[PDB]
């Protein structure tokens, strides 16, 4: 697919790249953020031009936020390869994402306000949404679900077909100027029959109950409710140590934070653990939403 | 593309230009209810006369409509169009539009305009500027030989020029759609020249008026320095003389704005005066071609 180098700090860096490769891009070159970031294209003059004369690569991106000036003298320079800075590049992701008018139209109106001050410088089917935050792995899931990017993909189980629908991750210190956008594309997930909450279980003990905590929160704020929640703690594999002292905090505290929680169970998409255990809970789930209204 | 009008008696002239200036093929055409219905402004009779016609494709309600009449009106209208001035104006202005800033403002205002509905749920150019129903439309297409790029170069005896139809003069612009109007209509400003474009068929009172507006809308813009020629248009209305018109309006454009080019007498549609027009055409580029 389209490649893309990436410039971005040590610490963003894993974000970084998981959101980029969620705008289908294909990570070819990985550059941290300039010390003192120049003045004429944000970055050295000789390394936009090596970018520039590198048929491997399609699209510059910025893990920062560019000012009008940078974005017009790099675009002058690439001649055709698309240029993206943070905001542009989660506005293009919530893009993938959007469904609905509302969210489309948002996140297009941020967008034009924010090229405006650049351009003035020159049978039945049940559906199943997969939420968590970009570090909980939700996207390998959905890859491992699916068997693969389309965010939204039916897969049959038995005599079932769901369709498991890949909404926008939760993410943390957004933008002020695209809160709006996020926020509407994010509400989506409120049209689903059930989800799927996708937990990084490689946190600490505090952290991980403040990530469960935080994203039944968002859940609620979007405004989600009396919908069926199958949490899935995720990055079991890499856990290296005590996995039930962690579940069982899971388990224990998902109850006392929301309902209905369907249920909880550990996977790790990467090692396709328990994975087979998991279609057959979603098969279950499927079961029971149809028989949810039938009389 | 059909549409059906609804608009009061007195808009009812700029409206039907508006309409079709936008690409629609006025169809029907009814009165504006004075006694607006609260769901969908227009009574809910017609309403369902308008869906049960598969002659119309667009239904154009000449006013501004709050989001919950859009709302009623898109759910009973299933498969048709519908459009009100506000959403008329700014598809107007993406016709005229020329620079992508222009684009993106008009863009810009559609959506403001659109999401609070849905929550609730060198070739010398000249640009041919004016009052909607001065005729400008019909003048650029008289002499294009269109019968809509609205901007097209025609060669006058052995020159190529760029006519420019601009965004018409709007009367009571609504404030959603400011921004957006004037971007699309500073475009004037790159052309070389001007052609204003002003009603014959108007008194005294309101064509010293309409100059007056129509020079002061070209200062709110920043023209300045550029030659415009003023064509006195639907003379084929007037009975009398179009003399003391022509000089009134020559006296006072002189006295309001600078240089002013010459001032003639024409018609649109009857074609009158259209070859002076296109030689006067002539004499102003071949003085830009040096100056």
């Amino acid at each position: 697919m389209k490649t893309a180098a990436l410039f971005v700090s040590k610490e963003f860096e894993e974000e970084a790249i998981a959101l980029v490769e969620g705008a289908n891009y294909k990570v070819t070159s990985i550059y941290k953020l300039p010390k003192s970031p120049n003045v004429k294209f944000y970055i050295q003059y000789d390394k936009l031009q090596q970018i520039k004369n590198d048929e491997e690569i399609s699209t510059l991106i910025i893990f920062e936020q560019l000012k009008p000036r940078h974005f017009i003298n790099i675009r002058r320079e690439l001649k055709g390869k698309e240029v993206l800075d943070k905001i542009l590049l989660l506005l293009e992701i919530f893009a993938l994402h959007a469904g609905s008018k509302e969210a489309k139209m948002q996140i297009e109106l941020a967008r034009l306000k924010y090229e405006l001050p650049i351009i003035k410088e020159t049978n039945n089917i049940p559906s199943i949404g997969i939420v968590g935050y970009t570090n909980s792995g939700k996207t390998s899931l959905f890859n491992s679900l699916t068997g693969l990017s389309p965010k939204r993909y039916a897969i049959p189980i038995n005599n079932r077909k769901i369709m498991l629908v890949d909404t926008v991750s939760f993410i943390r210190g957004i933008p002020p100027q695209i809160v709006d956008a996020f926020f509407v594309t994010l509400s989506e997930a409120k049209y689903s029959d059930a989800l799927i909450l996708v937990i990084d279980s490689t946190f600490s003990e505090n952290l991980l109950i403040e990530t469960l905590q935080s994203s039944f929160e968002i859940l609620r704020e979007i405004g989600v409710s009396g919908k069926p929640i199958l949490v899935t703690l995720n990055k079991i594999d890499k856990i290296n140590g005590d996995l039930y002292k962690k579940l069982d905090l899971v388990e224990k505290l998902s109850k006392e934070l929301y309902s209905p929680i369907f249920d909880v169970i550990p996977i790790s998409a990467l090692k396709r653990t328990n994975l087979e255990l998991l279609r057959d809970k979603i098969y279950q789930l499927a079961t029971q939403l149809s028989l949810e209204h039938h009389h």
